[PDB]
């Protein structure tokens, strides 16, 4: 067990794309970012391992090691401080992903927490979840996929502290999202994002499945709000890695190649609650998927449950 970084209460990363629609990266300052964020990236990969490490049995010092790291953030009020602004919210997105990697860390190792862990971590993350909510208070920041990542640490925190305010919060966003799929299964801001509209229709379905998934936790079933809307996104998805008409048309930009990775892992949960399984078999094939703001090896969570009991 490393010892945890510091938890500095202030962030500053660096937005990263050079055209309106946020499609084309610039080299030089995704890798002034890389270096800038480098302890919050770290931070949640090191949680995710330990988590997934304790999930694999036989191995509490793990599951211990995640608590420590976390504890050892909630007393330095980690991320609490000043969200630097560069030349976007990128600070913010930062603290969206960290307290979504955070909470999922907590949600799956808390069986192990001591009862000060327990209440400096919770009220750490009940904090982290009432400033990442006040940023979308304000009407100018446009609630897209960042809005729905959000969800993913007011849900875990939420759950691990069986918290039916922030239960209702959480649901909130989730239907936001459902709600903004069109008939023909696109998000329109998503769409916006010209060669990457495909990975960001992936990328918005990621934190609507974990939240549901979340959810079922405390035995809900939030794939029944309006049914079939998030499978018509979903398939869409899945289509699309198959072949990239019709984002092309729809986005009006030949679609980045990429496979699935990563938070595409949503499909691993997704597919064991879709009418059409078989649909995602292409995408599942590209697994198995590991994504540590998700909560770690989403292959195995999907098979074995988010928290290993
Ligand atoms: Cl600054």
């Amino acid at each position: 067990c490393p010892a945890p970084p510091p938890g500095s209460p202030d962030i500053r990363a660096i937005g990263y794309y050079t055209d309106a629609a946020r499609s084309v990266i610039d080299p030089r300052l995704k890798t002034q970012n890389d270096a800038a964020v480098k302890p919050l990236n770290a931070f949640a990969a090191h949680v995710a391992k330990f988590a997934d490490a304790y999930a694999k049995g036989a191995d509490e010092a793990a599951g211990r090691c995640a608590l420590t790291w976390l504890d050892a953030w909630a007393r330095s009020g980690a991320m609490l401080g000043r969200m630097a602004h560069v030349n976007n919210d990128q600070s913010d997105y930062m603290r969206q992903w960290t307290h979504g990697a955070a909470a999922m860390a907590y949600l799956r190792t808390q069986a192990l927490a001591s009862e000060q862990q327990r209440t400096d971590i919770e009220t750490w993350l009940k904090r982290l979840s009432a400033a990442n909510l006040a940023y979308w208070d304000n009407p100018k920041h446009k609630r897209n996929n960042a809005y729905y990542w959000t969800g993913v640490g007011i849900m875990a925190t939420a759950v691990a502290t069986r918290d039916d305010t922030l239960l209702n919060t959480a649901q909130g966003i989730y239907r936001a999202g459902i709600d903004a799929i069109e008939p023909d299964g696109r998000l329109p801001m998503e769409m916006a994002r010209k060669r990457l509209a495909l990975h960001y229709h992936d990328y918005a379905t990621a934190p609507l499945v974990l939240m549901a998934e979340m959810a079922r936790l405390q035995g809900e079933d939030w794939y029944t709000y309006r049914q079939g809307a998030l499978e018509r996104l979903a398939a869409r998805v899945a289509d699309g890695y198959r072949d990239p008409s019709w984002f092309n048309t729809q986005s009006g930009a030949v679609q980045e190649t990429a496979t699935p990775k990563a938070s595409s892992g949503w499909v691993e949960f997704y597919r064991l609650r879709s009418p059409d399984p078989m649909r995602f078999d292409a995408m599942h094939a590209a697994g198995p998927f590991q994504d540590p703001r998700m909560g770690g090896n989403l292959t195995l969570m999907a098979q074995e449950g988010i928290v290993p009991l």
